[PDB]
């Protein structure tokens, strides 16, 4: 009953190597924290702002890797490539409006800016996929908001399939 | 003018008879109430977790039945197996976010856990759909966090037609 | 760096000419408001509640007009023919789910009644989306709920690009 979390980084900037990943490597230091999520990092990448390729990305670590938890951060603004939640939405099977809820109330508790904000969160198969913002202050601040539901969350979808291998079998 | 309700247990549990429907029962006290609904109960029924069951039955009650509500308990968390509302997003016409809000802000309130419950509410032809919780004590407080704006939707739809029975006329 | 923007005011009443526009003639007020958000009005129209007509308005004014924002008025309630939030889902390209929630929530704080809109908020190239309800006093306070970020929110689709442009380059 480990809890195998990976964190993947959507940012054109830190693809190019323009700018130091501060929020995905202070992510992982906030899932592994044992007053936190007490987690293990198993998988780590950062992508440009490409739909197929986090797409892509996100199936790997979901059917292949059966990660339990996924964090993303970056992407999920209204600049033009921000494309994060649409790829999301592409390789989930179930919504968890609720913890995407949780954070935009969160968001626009501190901001109103928070409605520039478009997460999605979602089940596919055994994996929990949370949509966090690429900034390090609020990827961890709608980290926070989430947390609590997080142990319980994932617990539950411990015994799921993976479907491409039920469809297979 | 009379309010026709159908109550929809969603439960792989009290479909094989493991345990009493105490949600289904009850919301079917509540929806009877003259203090609060005042409605008649004309369906009910206790299906497994199976999509395409659940599917099936709602399109039945909307498009044979046409009844003016129906509330689905159950199938609605994290669980591997909680797809009601996965069925019910195949078979709504018009999304109703406004009440899904409702209850999961009044559930929050409640506990984080909050962010654990997935409902869709939505209408096909004269039918507005509700997910609620599976439990006894959530599933009556979702429906007392909706209940005021109840009446006035129900009657709004009285007129709708069933799509069905336009496309074939 | 000017603020093209459309209203759109959706409503077989004012179609039929049997009702006067106060709503969509207000917003055009509100919106080119130096104190508020200081827009130019670049279009305005006034089409039936037909699922089709506002889906070719909507398409029209994103990739001909480029217009940086639309607000629409009407047709997001739960009467039979309230199908704005429906042509919107189907013209927009990325989802903007913290403004919904921003004007729901305004919504909900002044009336339980808030849970029978459903606004939909999109974008789609350079432009943005508002579903904003049909009164008068409804669609001045929703856009008021999200005034705050429109002007950041409007400068960062600024240099996205209307697709259909691309695909075809």
């Amino acid at each position: 009953h480990q809890i195998r979390v990976g964190v993947l980084t959507v940012s054109d900037s830190c693809f190019r190597n323009l700018a130091e990943d501060r929020s995905g490597i202070n992510l992982k230091d906030l899932v592994q924290d044992p007053s936190l999520l007490g987690g293990t990092i198993s998988a780590y990448k950062i992508v440009p702002d490409e739909i197929e390729e986090i797409k892509e990305t996100l199936i790997d670590w979901c059917d292949e890797k059966e990660l339990n938890l996924i964090l993303t951060t970056g992407g999920t603004g209204f600049a033009p490539r921000d494309v994060t939640p649409e790829a999301t939405k592409e390789v989930i099977e179930r919504e968890a409006p609720g913890m995407a809820l949780a954070m935009l109330m969160g968001s626009l508790n501190v901001t109103p800016l928070g409605m520039l904000s478009r997460p999605v969160c979602g089940i596919r198969g055994k994996t929990l996929i949370i949509n966090l913002p690429g900034s390090k202050k609020g990827s961890q601040e709608c980290f926070q908001f989430i947390l609590p539901a997080l142990p319980h969350a994932i617990d539950l979808l411990r015994d799921a399939i993976v479907k491409v291998k039920e469809v297979h079998d």
